[PDB]
């Protein structure tokens, strides 16, 4: 019985990042121990304290002195906030190593999220190992190493591109799908997201939460050793377990009503928190699912201008064909259940892989940060999903709403977009197996950790 190394962790964003980053420490344990260094702009949500709360012992939770955030622009993007906020956090987490430090422990690695590159030169200069953990696709992060060459070459917005881009290893992308930083390079969330980007080489190793099975193409590139270029860790798919076995409880309604539906007939519709649609956009959501054929299960939120502000009677018109659930749902638990066929989800990262995971076919729905450029590699990519096009307005039609549905659950493409993405979930469970090539890749990193 030695000692556990221990490993300090630095989030950036909210729930989305700290779920595989959880999933990321509960694999390595009892191995080592870890410590969430959260930075805040302010009392921490009570949904953060309460998973945080929830993980096991040995992945303790330090949320840091909250810094003050007024000074920066009250328009001021996501990625810039929380940038603003890591920055202004290290001398907290300078403290935070040294109380373990003196005491005796070995602070074996430094684990900084997407948007924590600030937090290697704390790591650097404490001769810990810093290592990225990249909680999107392996794609996005091609696009990361790439931004500082793509930024030397293109000079104007990259929605004013004709052709699309071209990442080392991915399919093309056009500028106005790529991710929402970038959009506008005027503002100070490009410049921070160049910053980080140039900052990826001073980690031992990023380590990203996708396998090759899911993304041949920009995985391998990433595996090519280059000088400047981290060594890249695919230890994906990193998803959260059901209620298969985190806790005994009585069967909730929404999952007795998929029992007596059919198998993969249910449409399992939810964009996620933080998904909220204009009251136009849900809307035309609202009609199709009214006038179609199709069995759903629709988690609603109220929209920015909630089962009482939907169209006239729509629960009259919707009633044991779909059933309407408000803000939250058991989302794992619907996609392992088989009476669910589809899932228009918003394509974050984490609710796509718990999609690929039990092989749902997507309705791949963007909306925010790297979303869209997700949509992009799994409708035409990987083939695995529909995409409803998107109308000069901002507003998705219920004509491509309804196309993608029916296409979907009906259909023949929807019949190849099925068996293709039977064979995603085959390979997911196979690189999390004894045998996978994820497996490998957490006990390397393991290793080097506990390594000298
Ligand atoms: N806010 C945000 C979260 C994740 C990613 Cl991958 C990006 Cl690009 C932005």
């Amino acid at each position: 019985t030695a000692p556990p190394p221990h490993v300090i962790i630095v989030p950036s964003a909210g729930m989305g990042h700290l779920i595989p980053l959880a999933e990321f420490a509960k694999r390595l344990l009892p191995r080592f121990t870890f410590t969430f260094a959260v930075p805040t702009s302010g009392p921490p949500s009570s949904s953060q304290r309460d998973f945080l709360s929830s993980l096991p012992a040995s992945i303790d939770t330090s949320f840091l002195p909250e810094v003050d955030l007024s000074d920066a622009p009250s328009d001021a993007q996501i990625e810039t906030l929380m940038s603003l906020m890591v920055v202004r956090s290290l001398p907290s987490l300078r403290d935070l190593i040294a109380s373990y430090s003196a005491s005796g422990r070995r602070v074996a690695a430094l684990v900084v999220d997407l948007f924590a590159t600030d937090a290697i030169d704390v790591a650097l200069e404490l001769g810990i190992r810093p290592f990225i953990f990249f909680p999107s696709t392996a794609m996005t992060l091609s696009f990361f190493l790439h931004l500082e060459k793509l930024d030397e070459t293109v000079s104007c917005e990259f929605a004013e591109l004709s052709d699309p881009v071209q990442i080392p290893g991915c399919i093309p992308v056009h500028g106005k799908d790529l991710i929402d930083p970038v959009q506008d390079r005027k503002n100070d969330a490009y410049k921070w997201l160049l910053h980080h980007s140039k900052r990826y080489k001073l980690a031992e190793g990023v380590i990203v939460n996708s396998f090759e099975g899911l993304e041949g193409g920009p995985i391998r590139e990433l595996l090519h050793p280059e000088p400047g270029k981290p060594r890249v860790y695919p230890v994906g798919p990193l998803i959260q377990a059901g209620s298969c076995e985190k806790g005994a409880a009585a069967r909730p309604e929404c999952l007795k009503w998929l029992d007596q539906q059919p198998r993969g007939s249910v449409l399992f519709v939810n964009f996620g928190s933080g998904g909220v649609l204009s009251t136009e956009q849900q809307n035309e959501l609202a009609g199709v699912l009214a006038h179609s054929q199709q069995r759903f299960l629709w988690v609603v939120r109220p929209p920015n201008d909630p089962l009482k502000l939907l169209p006239e009677g729509f629960l009259e018109q919707t009633a044991g064909r779909g059933l309407v659930l408000p803000m939250w749902a058991p989302q794992i638990d619907v996609l392992s259940h088989e009476s669910t066929g589809g899932f228009l989800t918003h394509c974050g990262w984490n609710s796509t892989l718990e999609s690929v995971f039990h092989g749902v076919p997507l309705i791949t729905w963007p909306l925010y940060a790297e979303q869209k450029m997700n949509a992009v590699m799994l409708t035409e990519g990987l083939r695995v999903g529909l995409r409803p096009s998107v109308g000069k307005d901002g507003i998705i039609r219920g004509a491509e709403i309804a196309r993608v549905i029916g296409e979907l659950m009906e259909g023949e493409e929807g019949k190849r977009i099925r068996s293709k993405m039977q064979e995603l979930k085959r390979a997911a469970s196979a690189v999390l197996s004894k045998d996978g090539s994820s497996t490998r890749a957490l006990e390397e990193v393991a290793k080097i950790w506990e390594s000298k």
